[PDB]
């Protein structure tokens, strides 16, 4: 006589297996396939009967679903971080959840402090602000490997809030990160910074640590843009344009690239997400 909460367990892990098979991932030596939304609904089903288990959490979002609720879900249960995978002997080489900023990156998942900058990513995306903050403030990592990405949340919602001085704190100039990613994307907001500031010297500068090995494509498109209006402050017109019209060849949804190359007079420092 199984009792509920044992076959709610048991039906929870065999969803969780079903949907990292649906994923593409080969478990327990079983064929993978690839349906997305059956990978979805396992996973949810598995949240559904073990809330617990922060791995099915982390499954939908590996399938997509990175809204509050599932951030949440995943935060609450953050005790079993982890033990699914581990039970099964999935590993981060198959299995990589990440959310996006809704700017630049895509946040990698691998510990308990980037789940907690994920979801705090997340809130910041929702405007709630204060929550994304508290739960940075209570993160605080020992280690510098996890702290980059705090310092690099921080900083998307200080640019969220055109907070420019506190975006220019979280990103300086001549700093090494281990993550490049983070590097890049801070230096496009730090460009966006300096350029609404003013001081376009200092935004043309630092708009080159965004650019370079074109990394972060979306960063590059902004730091190449925010250069295009530098140039085009000073009069450099013909270089200007070559800049905006790269922008807009990398990537023709890249709007303002087209209103300056159709307008000489537009002179727009992007500041909204979009």
């Amino acid at each position: 006589h199984m009792t509920r909460p044992q076959a709610a367990a048991e039906d929870a892990r065999n969803a969780m297996v079903a949907g990292l098979l649906a994923s593409g991932i080969s478990v327990n030596g079983l064929q993978p396939s690839h349906n997305p939304q059956v990978a979805a609904q396992m996973f949810t089903t598995a949240t559904r009967l073990d809330p617990k288990m922060c791995d099915a959490w982390l499954a939908r979002l590996l399938a997509g679903d990175q809204s509050i609720e599932v951030l949440a879900g995943a935060w609450a249960a953050v005790r079993t971080f982890g033990w699914e995978t581990r039970r099964l002997g999935v590993t981060d080489l198959q299995f990589r959840p990440e959310v996006s900023d809704g700017l630049f990156l895509r946040l990698a998942i691998t510990s308990v402090d980037s789940l907690a900058c994920a979801y705090a990513a997340v809130l910041a995306e929702a405007k709630r602000y204060q929550e994304a903050a508290e739960l940075l403030d209570a993160t605080d990592p020992r280690h510098p490997f996890d702290a980059e990405l705090v310092s690099y949340v921080r900083g998307v919602l200080y640019f969220r809030t055109k907070r420019w001085p506190d975006v220019l704190a979280q990103f300086p100039e001549a700093t090494q990160w281990r993550h490049p990613e983070l590097k890049a994307a801070g230096a496009a907001m730090a460009t966006t910074a300096l350029a609404s500031l003013g001081v376009f010297e200092e935004a043309f500068r630092r708009a080159q640590e965004a650019i370079e090995g074109d990394r972060v494509p979306g960063a590059a498109n902004i730091a190449l843009y925010t250069q295009g209006m530098c140039l085009r402050h000073v009069g450099r017109e013909e270089e200007a344009v070559e800049l905006l019209r790269r922008v807009y060849s990398r990537d023709a949804k890249f709007t303002p690239a087209r209103e300056a190359l159709d307008n000489p007079n537009f002179r727009l420092i992007l500041t909204d997400p979009e």
